[PDB]
């Protein structure tokens, strides 16, 4: 409870005084990377483009198919020709109409072309249906894994080129570009059924109510394929002692494994244009807002469009937690948006419109009950916090921001 004001305001001195002089860092920027769960964003995405700056190429497009003329366009440009050109995007047709501004609605209109279903290149997904996670079925477009590696590679290129793109994945996907691994919470966002039973197997005994292998079987292209999780794993059965080992090894299947190649093209696509050893400066959380953006967020529409289950309004932990959520700047209300909702997008109508896994789903605001000592918690899908009553606003303030930042 105490240390939380002093941590927090350490913080920012810190970051303020590398804003005044950048050269006290200097030295190898690996040392940065190193030390990244103090850095300010900010501070962060200086010292990126920094290192980031160590022709022209003309491309024609039709505004109608601007994703596969795009494709084509630069399917026989090496890395080098992309990595280091100027991009001059022309339109046939409505030519003329206005100058670098054609670049950036060029990223724009090529974000959305990405999660088009003719393509079956990604899925919605359920918490949010306008972020998406890779089709582990994309191989119904026979040449989908030139198509990640060029998307990824669409990627990389905006970020160098200073240039945000409006589409937003669930967070396997940016844990997977800078070689993160999954966790369990991350099988909330993209199927809550089935993490309701994998947490229920890790809190429960499975003596002899539920029985299991440890393999996975996949009804896909009418085919009963049964794969092996570990070596043997068909005729393993889950017991008590591998029951940790069993929800790990589902996950990694369930989410990397079944979109390896997918993922391995995309950031081959990725790091031709942005070097693994410098993306990984941001965390997954902060990997969104530099491709997507900063958001700016309405604290009063929000608020309006809050409910409250076991609180009240004019409660003294609700006090707390909206005189801490405008006493946080536009990196700290994002990573909060990103806590709950699972996303940095607010939603287009505003967050009386806020989406969940069923439909609309209002931010609430739960209570925890159990041991004021323990940090907030968020369900994704129903855009809930689980915020447990804090006696002192600073100890709030601190909970939140640990829980905000870190995971």
């Amino acid at each position: 409870n105490l240390f939380f004001p002093f941590t927090d305001a350490h913080k920012k001195l810190l970051n303020q005084m590398i804003r005044s002089n950048p050269k006290l860092m200097s030295g190898p920027f690996a040392l940065l990377v190193k030390n990244q769960k103090v850095l300010d964003f900010d501070n962060k995405r200086y010292f990126f483009n920094a290192k980031l700056k160590s022709p022209k190429l003309p491309i024609t497009v039709r505004r109608e198919q601007v994703f596969l003329d795009s494709y084509r366009a630069l399917f026989f440009k090496t890395n080098d020709e992309i990595k280091n050109s100027k991009l001059e995007i022309t339109f046939k047709g409505e030519s003329g109409v206005d100058a670098g501004g054609v670049t950036r609605e060029w990223y724009q209109v090529l974000s959305r072309q990405m999660f088009n279903p003719d393509y079956a290149l990604f899925l919605p997904v359920p918490s949010d249906k306008t972020t998406f996670h890779p089709n582990r079925t994309s191989a119904l477009n026979p040449e989908h894994l030139s198509f990640f590696k060029f998307i990824g590679m669409i990627i990389g290129k905006a970020i160098r080129d200073q240039c945000f793109l409006d589409c937003h994945f669930s967070r396997e996907v940016y844990k997977n570009i800078l070689g993160r691994p999954v966790s369990l919470k991350d099988m909330e966002s993209l199927d809550p059924d089935y993490y309701k039973s994998l947490v229920w197997i890790l809190e429960n005994d499975i003596t002899d109510i539920i029985e299991e292998t440890f393999s996975v079987e996949t009804d896909d292209y009418g085919e009963h394929k049964v794969i092996n999780l570990i070596e043997g794993g068909k005729d393993i059965i889950v017991t008590e002692a591998n029951k940790q080992d069993y929800v790990k090894k589902v996950v990694e299947y369930k989410l990397q494994t079944s979109v390896k190649e997918q993922m391995d093209n995309f950031l081959v696509g990725f790091y031709a244009l942005i070097s693994k050893d410098l993306i990984t400066i941001f965390d997954e959380q902060e990997l969104e807002l530099l491709i997507s953006g900063l958001p700016d967020i309405d604290v009063d529409d929000w608020k309006n469009n809050t409910t409250y289950v076991n609180y009240t309004a004019t409660c003294k932990e609700v006090s707390y937690f909206w005189r801490a959520v405008r006493s946080f700047d536009a990196e700290e209300r994002a990573k909060l948006l990103q806590f709950v909702t699972g996303t940095s997008k607010v939603p287009l109508n505003g967050f009386k419109e806020l989406s969940g896994v069923n439909g609309v789903c209002k931010f609430s605001i739960h209570r925890d009950f159990g041991s004021s000592e323990r940090l907030p918690s968020s369900h994704t899908c129903f855009n809930q916090l689980n915020l447990p009553p804090y006696e002192s606003y600073e100890t709030l303030r601190g909970s939140l921001l640990l829980a905000i930042n870190e995971g």
